[PDB]
């Protein structure tokens, strides 16, 4: 039998669906294989162990959640309850606080194994504009774009302007770089708006993409793997109007969906990722494709996009689950032979 | 009065220079200015912590520290000896375990300030192949290189080795993408040489790049700042062969020390540093220049080039200190006080 731990919760009001997917990850866990801790991390930050979950969770309540040990973050999150080292930990908890990559960071000092991304790739696909500049040098098509720091458009605004209005066709999105799913977005039809865009846009951010808009639909893919990894067949949000259900596989043609799947591969070599990426690009009327983002730590519920398309391809959630545990071990006894060959010579 | 806590060791080849750069960092630090605690980190992960240092350490064995406080990381991080936050953390030590931007990642998540870069350019620094990909994005000049991934070459192995020759000239360098200023690299005169060099350093790392060499001088620059930085005038690494000794400032003409300067100034940001950087270069004989590498964590003795420089332009070794330590504490600020702004507007 083996030992994991799930590190859920976070700072964010991200907070409930990272509960939500806790519960489903918990359930579709074989207890008679796997010996599960939990831990959860409250808004205020703190580190609360529940230890062996047996039973199936109904909801909620049944997690004790702030209720759990005060756990001190130490080489101890690093032993399991049943008095064995966890053979891997598996962080549901988005692009915590100060960024993705950082509780990667934690998992690396304290020699903990891990399912997902690695600190360079899910640092990396936090940031906009290094993920858009890997993109491009891997020869991934994407959407003009133009970025500066705010200490650029401190001293070059009609340069920067000119550029935007030279390079690039109204209506523009303006995005700080460094958060996700979030603030200082908006969309810019023409310069006066623009300005204010970006004097919105930093009051949060040191630094800025200005992306060309598109009416595409958005296309999923899901990958899985180490070095050899997979993609599936992509998948969309059913809906009439770019201006939850669910189409798995998604409505395009055969070729369309070989490409996106190659892609989704370059995509995720571009980051250099481990486990799994979620790669989702925007598709015009025409087929045209742009990526847009790759994603380091997507939605994992029941229902989640990036479940749900390896369903489509055979792979259930439990085995999923269960396949990101062995990748993770993969890992960390690769990182383990080199960190030892490597002291040796 | 204000609270400073340094933190060095590692498991590392380098332990020692990071304990002697503990000595340095010490005696340079304005006992009058800063309360100091300090936290040792042995090849074990033995993590020591010992408070309110006042005395002007003699040998570098006083840094050997035998016992820490009882506490956890968590607790030796969160306080200082006099109870309040630390207003500035400062490790000494790359960070062992999958190498630098994790230990980064650990101050991040208990939300402790720290001086030098942040994970994702700490961790782009040390992969050669990211780093190269920004510094082209960005316009700076780079000797010929290919890299790729060990899956890669198993699979294509020919068209690979094709691909050199039909790009590069020989010598070429072999680098792991990953691994430190280590082994694993090599200069292989031809495709014999270059087949063993892939199977060496693929033994340590997953991926490579393969990169023309050069005769150039080996020229330094050092960066200092957050949103505004200043780079210094460059020094020359000083060796009747490459396979210590420093000129600082290097014998290059004017308008080359200029065009390094800026350039270093443009290789801070295309990997988004904070703090410091020192940026390396080649310089041919025919003034050519090439970026070969921008280092997050350069030596920080009283000797080594980036205080050196530092000190070249009036700034000293305290004042550099007291320098990285206030930079610290501002881009801590700025974080936090962004975050409040994203909190506060409700649409
Ligand atoms: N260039 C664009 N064209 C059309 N819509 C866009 C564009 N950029 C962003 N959007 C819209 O805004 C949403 C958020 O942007 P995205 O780049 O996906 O950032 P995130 O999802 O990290 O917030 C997207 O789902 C998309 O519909
Ligand atoms: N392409 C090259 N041509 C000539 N000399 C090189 C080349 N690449 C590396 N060297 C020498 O090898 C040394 C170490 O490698 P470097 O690229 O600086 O990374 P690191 O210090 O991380 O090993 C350098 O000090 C440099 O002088
Ligand atoms: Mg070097």
């Amino acid at each position: 039998k083996e030992n994991i731990c799930i590190v859920f919760g976070g700072k964010s009001a991200e907070h409930e669906v990272s509960i939500l997917t806790a519960q489903n990850v918990l359930n579709a866990i074989d207890k008679d294989k796997y010996h599960v801790d939990i831990i959860y991390i409250t808004n205020d930050g703190d580190w609360r162990k529940q230890n062996n979950i047996t039973a199936e969770i109904k909801s909620t309540d049944e997690l004790h959640l702030e209720n759990g040990e005060a756990l001190e973050i130490s080489q101890l999150l690093k032993e399991s309850s049943s008095g064995q080292p966890y053979d891997a930990v598996f962080p549901l908890l988005h692009g915590p606080n100060g960024e993705d990559g950082t509780i990667q960071g934690l998992f690396e000092v304290l020699d903990v194994p891990y399912v997902g991304n690695g600190v360079l790739s899910a640092a990396s696909s936090m940031d906009k504009l290094v993920m858009k500049q890997l993109f491009e040098h891997r020869g991934l098509p994407q959407l003009p774009y133009i970025s500066f720091l705010r200490s650029e458009y401190e001293k070059y605004e009609h340069n920067i302007l000119k550029l935007v209005n030279d390079k690039l066709n109204y209506p523009v999105f303006v995005k700080p770089a460094n958060l996700g799913s979030s603030v200082g977005i908006s969309k810019c039809n023409n310069e006066a708006e623009l300005k204010e865009g970006i004097k919105e846009a930093f009051q949060f951010d040191r630094k800025l993409v200005i992306e060309q808009g598109v009416n595409a639909r958005e296309i999923e893919v899901a990958v899985l793997g180490n070095d050899y990894p997979e993609a599936t067949w992509p998948g969309e949000v059913v809906k009439d109007v770019a201006f939850v259900q669910l189409q798995i596989p998604a409505d395009l043609d055969e070729d369309v969906q070989l490409t996106l799947r190659n892609m989704a591969l370059e995509a995720f070599k571009a980051t250099d990722c481990s486990g799994l990426v979620r790669a989702d690009f925007f598709v015009t009327e025409d087929n045209q494709i742009y990526i847009n983002e790759t994603n380091a730590m997507p939605g994992f519920t029941a229902f989640s996009m990036y479940p749900k398309l390896w369903e489509n391809m055979g792979l259930s959630y439990p085995e999923l689950i269960t396949k990101l545990i062995e990748l993770a071990k993969e890992r960390h006894q690769d990182k383990q032979k080199n960190k030892y060959k490597i002291d040796r010579s």
